[PDB]
């Protein structure tokens, strides 16, 4: 589910940790 603080798909935010993927397009989940 997305690696730590590793880029998502885009349209899904679906990163497990650390929180959430923000931005959703072309960001990092911190």
């Amino acid at each position: 589910c997305i690696a730590h603080y590793g880029k998502c798909d885009g349209i899904i935010n679906q990163c497990c940790d650390p929180w959430l993927c923000t931005p959703p397009i072309i960001g990092f989940c911190l």
